[PDB]
């Protein structure tokens, strides 16, 4: 028992951390067999970056402008080239703790879990939700561009986040591993802002299930809703909608619990509409939208990974 | 800026777990050298676990009784001995990926990171505090005992956790490494219960302080307050005594942010008596006691690890 914002095991991310430092930046790159992927905006200086044009400033590089370290050993470039916002450094030693991998991008209301990492080591891990704005709600501080978030499924580690910068309202934004951003947001110096966000509803669903099995209980009640009319409370209190298929996702926890989706709904209803009364649920007084109910299961039940 | 429940990298400790099965108990064991370190209650089956008296159980083992797996590759167990409530297995192996380790014991109010396991295989990695009675407010289940709590300072290890036990009110109870426990517990079964808890003061002053040093302010006041005038008000609130010790603790905090010490325990005072009001800190609407103040100055500072 228990509920905890459960972050993936690192060690398979951190044999892929190096330091990438060209004239005065310094950043994290990600060194897979033999290429290291990083910020496009490490070749910038600091009156490039109010408005850089990168291709011209690729150009004007020269492999040796670039310094790896892969700890405390140093790995020769070979070749460069951009693809989107990312840099790829071609390097003449593929890392031997290459592991399995996958780039996958995510959808916002998803999970994954951040490596933290200043001058190319490991810092910290922390679970992170895809905000439906394509924020990020991280805890980052100079330096640690070119971090990643990433899933791990048995073996393989799907790299869906690499860490780009931080917004006006202390948010975070950044892109896939093939250099795309998430939501609509540029690595260059523009007055760039979140944008209104809302309540991730499947997630926060998911939880109440986790907290029902946990022994939390004090929310249920006989009354029932539909879905139609459940989504109308839902809008009014900035909630995404909850689609069939949410319902047929949380199918399973329904039938743990033995709680209908649709009564867990009514339950979300009246703690939307009364509050919590100065109660708690897992150890929160608010309702908490960063556990999908895949991490719900996960948890809840016990997989790991080799 | 940000901030998150933060745990440290888990590579090194990933690296050390096994999967130890004795007769029909199957628990991870921490391979360091060449020694295997685990939870003594495997050595008990479904009717020796209601008072079983160890000393008796383990001289009738065997070296071959116990079966201990490193990921596919079998360890050959040369010699067993118990200490305190964890057995000592010998391997003919020692573990080539042993880090640089210690066993510390911790204080009730400081913070470590928790490798959850199964079957000798990570799972997922989160932060816990261990509370003032001696619990740990964990995510655990069948098969996760023997999984280990650390803090890495550097390139060392800390080990100062491993698991053993819920509790009925499903919190966690388990050992330090050298298998003695964490509060009044005992690796039995009997009407054993937490007893009673109280709220982590200089962490909740710490965490508002790592709240004002990200931009919330709202809770913040002209007032002051003396330390003892303060410490009736935790007293009624079930806080802990605040010490000169822990205001020497937070001067460097103090000093960042330019909120003397007991003007922050003045603001914490209005915070006990008049609540939030609808309003959040550091994304919680309750006042939170598991940050240490090193691990506010650690992550809105940026200290790494190798
Ligand atoms: C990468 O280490 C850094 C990560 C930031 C720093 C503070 N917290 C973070 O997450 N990224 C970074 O500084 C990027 C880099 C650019 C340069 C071209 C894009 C600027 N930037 C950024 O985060 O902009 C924030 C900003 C806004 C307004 C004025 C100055 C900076
Ligand atoms: C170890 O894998 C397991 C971890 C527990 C299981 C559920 N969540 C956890 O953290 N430990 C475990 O089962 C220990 C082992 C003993 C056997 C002698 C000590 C029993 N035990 C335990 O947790 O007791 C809980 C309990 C209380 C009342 C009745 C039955 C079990």
């Amino acid at each position: 028992s228990g509920f905890r914002k459960m972050a993936f095991p690192s060690g398979k991310v951190e044999g892929c951390m190096v330091q990438v430092t060209c004239g005065t930046t310094t950043l994290n790159g990600l060194w897979l067999d033999d290429v290291v992927y990083c910020p496009r905006h490490v070749i910038c200086t600091s009156e490039d970056m109010l408005n850089p044009n990168y291709e011209d400033l690729l150009i004007r590089k020269s492999n040796h402008n670039f310094l790896v370290q892969a700890g405390n050993v140093q790995l020769r470039v070979i070749g460069h080239s951009m693809q989107n916002c990312v840099l790829k450094l071609k390097v003449d030693t593929a890392n031997p703790k290459t592991p399995k991998y996958k780039f996958v991008r995510i959808q916002p209301g998803q999970t994954f879990s951040v490596l933290a990492c200043y001058n190319g080591s490991p810092s910290g891990v922390y679970q992170c939700a895809m905000r439906p704005n394509f924020t990020i709600k991280g805890s980052f501080l100079n330096g640690s561009c070119g971090s990643v978030g990433f899933n791990i499924d048995y073996d393989c580690v799907s790299f869906c986040y690499m860490h780009h910068m931080e917004l006006p309202t202390g948010v975070h934004a950044g892109t896939d591993l093939e250099g795309n951003f998430y939501g609509p947001f540029v690595d260059r110096q523009t007055a760039q802002a979140a944008g209104t966000d809302t309540t991730i509803t499947v997630n926060v669903l998911a939880w109440l299930y986790a907290a029902v099995i946990n022994g939390d209980r004090w929310f249920l009640n006989r009354f029932t809703t539909t879905l139609n009319d459940f989504n109308l409370v839902a809008m009014k209190y900035n909630y995404e909608p909850l689609t069939q298929d949410h319902v047929d996702i949380l199918g399973p926890l329904s039938a743990q619990t033995g709680i209908a989706v649709l009564d867990m709904c009514a339950s979300l209803k009246e703690l939307l509409q009364n509050g919590m009364n100065g109660r708690t649920i897992l150890g929160s007084a608010l309702l908490e939208d960063e556990f999908t109910p895949f991490d719900v299961v996960r948890q809840c039940s016990g997989v790991t990974f080799q």
